[PDB]
């Protein structure tokens, strides 16, 4: 008598698919009401709707860090066996499964990234040295407009120098809230403390003018994340190429789109903004299929096609793409960079879309 | 009447072929009489061999810097025009002509790597240092016995501090002539040379202790190869895969080798010795079937078949490894980087292999 998982299930289905989309009325067959159908003839499928939906609820009840373990780790022993004998069983099972349990792993996204920057400049007194900067003549209305990437820069100067010291810079506290960045940055390279700490100053000011965390990416933490797809790949590598029949190639990018998004793919934007190099190309570039392909991670949120895109990128990987990376070249590891940054940066607008407290 | 060219063919086939497999009866009917069998059809491949043979000639006679720029010109327009349209025409001479071609590049292998280290270190008085090194009294018996590799790291001390500074090191010395840069190395790092440029002399040690050049890699030149694996793989992912008629993946790893080098795969040794990491691991290791690849690669160094696994190692890398590559797992970027050693340093030991000068 289960029942505790009949209302996880019942859970799932009202509630935690759309979500899981993202989009009321965009694909909710696939996941309202594919995963539940598959979800009943294959254990490991729903060991693994059961423990996503059931962090999904402690949301709110307190109660069930247990049965989430468990149908976790039900669902792992289970999927480890049920990849090496695909016959027994559908493959759009294992892709759900692989997807539902990285959204799971991603809404434990425990990694909270301002502790990582001061990782990195420094090397407890760590929480609440806000008491003295909101709470602060000059700093509150710079403070009180700025956003979260930006909160994190001054915040990383008041631990480095106190309250009063950044109270120091009027003329670029008056241009960080007129939001000039673009050259606020520029008043900010001429200051004594960048004399003095130019390694953090710089990576400090970028942060400020940019928004990503550029500066600090590389020496960054993530690793919540990355564990679940070196399992996760293990079940693209069985079921690619997937059954002619099987629901998702389809939905795989409209199965590609005929490269619609290539016509006008030179005319996509930079939206990093960090690569900034070349970018202006038109088709005679081994990138642009792959350039092509992150304008379409970040051009769409919904979580598990986001998700489902990551799944399949390295079966889908150009080969003329991957042979350039394992030479070395050089765009090609800085838009391998880039990757690292669209994933690292979904999660932290995917936690920071949920709740946090309050 | 273009005679020239038939004596070119005529070198190809009686004298260029048995450097090609580097072995005179392994596979000799690939090169000697499969290539130049397909070579009548196809005119990209007749000019890539052409040009191949041509500047394996120049080494000889002065002649014909004009040759083989043609045939390249000719056989990659040719070779461009040839990709799109696979029904007209062979695969096996589009791999041949690939192949053929970046062993051309490589022979202009003209990036000489001692250049590239003083590069590095100070950022015209460039050649004929030497002169009050192996013409020194106590740098005489070191120099005369060290191998390149650590002859390059004592030219630059001198060119740093000069030869009588270099002269002052007689423990080391001695211990450098005595071959034990295990501990040699230990008694360098408390040099007051050392001490006031930390960053040069860590970087020059381990290049005494190794023999490759690791701490200098990152940094390298190498680039006259890279070109020509961007075009390269055009052709392979034009072709792959391969028709099951083609003579190409039977030769290709005896088609694999039902895994035979992975039952003691696990029990081959380093050989990077760098990497020195997780690498005594067993089976359950992502690394395993593109570290064993890697060793197949180092293992043996038959020209072509080198350059062999390297045209199709991206149409063969692991989806499981270049997806942790993807992520970034460290790992996986540290033996991606040291396949960008395995294959600097195969240019390097063939035009060490090719005569210089002398």
């Amino acid at each position: 008598l289960n029942l505790i998982d009949m209302k996880l299930f019942h859970h799932y289905c009202t509630k935690v698919w759309p979500t899981i989309t993202a989009a009321k009325v965009s694909g909710p067959e696939i996941w309202r009401d594919y995963i539940p159908e598959l979800a009943f003839d294959y254990p490991f499928l729903m060991h693994a709707l059961l423990a996503f939906s059931a962090t999904h609820l402690s949301r709110t009840e307190t109660g069930l860090e247990q049965y989430v373990s468990s149908h976790r780790l039900d669902a792992l022993r289970l999927l480890r066996e049920a990849v090496l004998e695909i016959s027994e069983n559908n493959t759009d099972a294992l892709v759900a499964s692989a997807l539902i349990l990285i959204m799971d792993s991603l809404a434990n996204a425990s990694v909270d990234n301002i502790f990582e920057m001061l990782r990195i400049d420094e090397g407890q007194d760590v929480d609440a040295a806000v008491r003295g900067i909101l709470r602060n003549a000059k700093l509150k209305p710079v403070y009180d407009s700025l956003d979260a990437v930006r909160r994190a820069a001054l915040i990383n100067m008041v631990f480095q120098m106190g309250e009063t010291g950044v109270a120091g810079f009027t003329n670029s506290l008056r241009m960080l809230q007129q939001k000039r960045w673009d050259e606020a940055a520029v008043n900010l390279a001429k200051s004594r403390w960048y004399n003095q700490t130019p390694n953090r100053a710089k990576r400090v000011i970028t942060t400020f003018r940019t928004g990503t965390w550029d500066a600090y990416v590389d020496s960054m933490s993530p690793s919540a994340w990355i564990f679940h797809v070196k399992g996760a790949a293990t079940i693209l590598t069985a079921v690619w190429p997937l059954s002619e029949r099987s629901k998702f190639h389809n939905i795989i990018s409209v199965d590609l789109s005929d490269l619609g998004d290539v016509i006008n793919g030179t005319e996509l934007v930079c939206f990093d903004e960090s690569i900034a190099d070349l970018y202006p190309v038109g088709l005679d570039s081994p990138y642009l299929i792959t350039l092509a392909y992150l304008d379409k991670l970040h051009r769409e949120k919904n979580q598990g096609d986001f998700i489902l895109r990551v799944f399949t990128f390295p079966a889908l990987l150009d080969k003329t793409f991957l042979a350039l990376l394992m030479t070395g070249d050089l765009g090609a590891m800085r838009i391998m960079r880039s990757y690292y940054k669209l994933l690292r940066g979904f999660a932290t607008e995917v936690k920071d879309k949920v709740w946090f407290l309050e």
